[PDB]
């Protein structure tokens, strides 16, 4: 499923993750935007060998069970495919996880990269939330 932005925004609120850690929901929004465009879908293969699945780009090195990341646990204890799906249940309870383990929002390359610091409210402004 590609969600809308506004969209997105209401489903990961439902979800529990506006203020989850201290992480405003724009910046949710705004790692969704670069790691997936999104696309609950999306997958990506690592050089390492591990894949990162859906909207938040949750890698199978830590986080989920892929059967072909050699040497990796499943913290999440989810097959990585429960990651796609058009319900962001399991992705935000994951990611939950992954914010708690120390490094806050900086686990997301891209969010540090491309949201950390920038005006992250405009991913939800206008949106009914
Ligand atoms: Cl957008
Ligand atoms: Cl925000
Ligand atoms: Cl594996
Ligand atoms: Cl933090
Ligand atoms: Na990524
Ligand atoms: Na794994």
């Amino acid at each position: 499923k590609v969600f809308g932005r506004c969209e997105l925004a209401a489903a990961m609120k439902r979800h529990g993750l506006d203020n989850y850690r201290g992480y405003s929901l724009g910046n949710w929004v705004c790692a969704a935007k670069f790691e997936s465009n999104f696309n609950t879908q999306a997958t990506n293969r690592n050089t390492d060998g591990s894949t990162d699945y859906g909207i938040l780009q949750i890698n199978s090195r830590w986080w989920c069970n892929d059967g072909r990341t050699p040497g990796s646990r499943n913290l999440c204890n989810i097959p990585c495919s429960a990651l796609l799906s058009s319900d962001i249940t399991a992705s935000v309870n994951c990611a939950k996880k992954i914010v708690s383990d120390g490094n806050g929002m900086n686990a997301w390359v891209a969010w540090r990269n491309r949201c950390k610091g920038t005006d992250v409210q405009a991913w939800i402004r206008g949106c009914r939330l």
